[PDB]
């Protein structure tokens, strides 16, 4: 319809960023955690208002045809992402590097993700098993594995172990600690901690990048229903929050890409409710029902 000239793309106009804006205050809510154990300082709220205004500047972009894929999007995501950190970070080049195949992807389940101990151990979809480890030997462990369906191919994202015999773990535990020093131990258990979610594997990325893209370009119609739209934006959300595409950011960099979708329609999706962690809640859910909930998951609506 429409044509770009700065990146010579044609697209179909759409209504920027809302005039009606959040409260000052749920705008400093915007991209923030809020773990259910409970952290709200100066700078966490400078961060999400940040957040905030980056995302309805990229949703002013979407709408002009300045952005074209959700690469792009994930792009400007990822700069806002990086403009937050500390001057010489070492940590810098995680938060701007998609994830490789030798590289991190674990996260033991200790503070603060302590909460998903128990969702994953009430599970309506967790299954009893038992985890073969060469330190611990074999354990109880509740796991929950979280699939998708991709062009009728079922893949595995992530997956929750979670180890039920307390007591036997306490005296696991203390012999190691003895046996490896507290500082072996902590590397081992940076990838084997008995509780521990198992991430998306990084050889998915390139389709599901590519499947972020098709959502993307189904997103930017001019021609959907509110009610169509927040499904898409529910989906994207999912897909690269479950993805963890980036070795560090992933979170905030899929809130972000979300955001700015609905707000290149208009819509001002306010925070997520306090005890509600986005990416937490995609991963332990299946798409279609992360999608039925998505809605119930942000404040007002
Ligand atoms: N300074 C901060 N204040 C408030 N929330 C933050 C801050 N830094 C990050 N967050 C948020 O907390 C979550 C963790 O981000 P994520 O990128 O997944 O983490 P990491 O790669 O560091 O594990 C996201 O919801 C993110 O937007």
């Amino acid at each position: 319809t429409s044509f770009n000239e700065a990146s010579r793309t044609s697209f179909r106009a759409l209504p920027g960023p809302s005039q009606r804006q959040l409260e000052v205050y749920d705008q400093c809510l915007i991209g923030a955690a809020r773990w259910p154990d409970d952290s709200n300082t100066p700078e966490n709220r400078a961060y999400c208002q940040s957040m905030y205004n980056s995302i309805r500047s990229a949703g002013d972009e979407i709408s002009r045809g300045g952005i074209t894929s959700f690469e792009e999007l994930w792009g400007r995501a990822t700069e806002w992402r990086l403009s937050k950190l500390q001057r010489g970070e070492p940590l810098y080049s995680a938060f701007a590097s998609e994830r490789t195949s030798d590289t991190d992807a674990v996260t033991p389940l200790v503070k603060p993700y302590k909460s998903v101990l128990a969702r994953v151990v009430d599970h309506e979809d967790a299954h009893d098993e038992i985890m073969q480890d060469n330190l611990f030997g074999d354990l109880n462990v509740k796991v929950y594995r979280q699939t998708a369906y991709l062009h009728g191919n079922v893949i595995p994202l992530n997956t929750f172990r979670v180890a039920t015999d307390t007591e036997y773990l306490r005296d696991r535990v203390a012999h190691l600690r003895t046996e490896l020093g507290a500082k072996a131990l902590k590397q081992h258990l940076q990838r084997y901690n008995p509780d521990r979610i198992d991430h998306t594997n990084a050889s998915y990325l390139p389709i599901i990048k590519d499947h972020l893209n098709d959502l993307y370009r189904q997103a930017i119609s001019s021609d959907l229903s509110q009610a169509e739209l927040i499904s898409l934006i529910a989906r994207t959300h999912w897909w690269a929050a479950s993805a963890m595409p980036d070795q560090r950011g992933s979170a905030a960099k899929a809130e972000f890409a979300a955001r700015a979708i609905a707000s290149a329609h208009g819509i001002e999706l306010p925070p997520f409710r306090n005890g509600n962690v986005s990416d937490i809640e995609a991963m332990l859910s299946g798409e279609e029902e992360f999608v039925e909930k998505y809605r119930s998951l942000l404040d007002s609506d």
